[PDB]
């Protein structure tokens, strides 16, 4: 089986992406976030504190002749921005792009926080890292994809974002339209959970290449490019007026410049990130600040190839015994 779905981007810079999804009998569809750095699928729903809820779809198990409650389970979540949800457990019926699941752990909300309130567009999150980082307690749940995988032709899915546009994950196939030239595939480390992976350097615009092992993790949750201070420094020393603000939180350039693309290394190959992608617009409503779309990883703890890194390149996520993951131009 294969299943093939258009994500839509949220806003008109790219914040995040959300990807219909088919839930419960007759089907109830929301529009979830894909995550390849979290685990677990939870949904809006009718057990949603309503105060809490602000234009959201809610998914509604007993509208679901297939829903069942997973007695006894719970969850709770925190993200890397500090953002955070928790509630109950149901087994259901669960689509995307045509292929099913049956059985899959969809997770209720009792509570979200502000951050997910205030976004009407994202009924919930569907996780694409490793089974290990799902947080159902007492018995730990299974991804969509690894509930899909022995369904599945071949045991991938690809991640094929667009900037300021529609595009496309794919489950159990490779297009091999939907990329130029060839993939090149890299080592993951699955010991923290993540789809994580080691770039082998990068340049800032048409500077050289700096060879230098970047260890990160590919988030398709996560809006921009996380990199070391080292790293990020080199890059906005090279736009006119750039400068790391602790009152906005990050690095801010003048919306004036024209930013120079960043490329990093696969292996051998390159992939180039152009300069457009990296502007996140007025820091606030008519500034003339804007905000950059690299930062700096310190105090995250880890490195990340968010989706200002992933729309750049056609990804394939690689869930065989031994997992890998492939880049290619497009």
């Amino acid at each position: 089986s294969t299943g093939s779905a258009t994500t839509t981007p949220i806003d008109s810079l790219d914040d995040a992406y959300i990807t219909p999804v088919q839930i419960g009998t007759p089907a109830q569809t929301l529009n979830l976030d894909f995550d390849t750095g979290s685990s677990d699928l939870w949904v809006f729903s009718s057990e949603t504190t309503a105060s809490e809820v602000d234009g959201q779809t809610i998914y509604t198990p007993s509208k679901s002749t297939t829903a069942k409650l997973l007695s006894g389970a719970t969850w709770s979540i925190s993200y890397g921005d500090g953002s955070s949800s928790s509630g109950d457990v149901y087994t259901d019926t669960v689509s995307v792009g045509g292929l099913t699941v049956t059985g899959q752990a969809v997770e209720s909300a009792k509570k979200v926080s502000s951050s997910f309130t205030e976004d009407s567009t994202i009924d919930g999150l569907l996780g694409l890292a490793f089974s290990t980082l799902n947080t159902v307690s007492p018995t730990q749940q299974k991804t969509f994809f690894d509930n899909a995988k022995a369904s599945l032709d071949s045991p991938v899915f690809t991640a094929d974002l667009g900037y300021h546009a529609p595009g496309t994950y794919n489950f159990g196939f490779i297009d091999t339209t939907a990329y130029t030239g060839s993939i090149t595939y890299t080592a993951v480390s699955t010991k923290q959970g993540f789809w994580e992976w080691t770039s082998t350097g990068y340049a800032v615009g048409s500077g050289t290449f700096k060879s230098t092992s970047i260890d990160g993790i590919a988030d398709t949750g996560t809006t921009l490019l996380y990199l070391p201070a080292t790293v990020v420094s080199a890059y906005w020393a090279q736009v006119s007026g750039a400068k790391s603000s602790s009152s906005v939180g990050g690095y801010v350039f003048p919306c004036s410049a024209t930013l120079p693309s960043f490329t990093f290394g696969v292996g051998s190959a390159r992939i180039v990130i152009p300069g457009d992608y990296i502007d996140f617009g007025p820091i606030s409503t008519g500034s003339s600040s804007c905000f950059g779309g690299i930062q700096s990883s310190a105090g995250i703890g880890i490195n990340i190839f968010g989706d200002v890194a992933l729309k750049a390149a056609f990804v394939v996520f690689n869930g065989a015994t031994t997992p890998t993951l492939g880049f290619a131009s497009k």
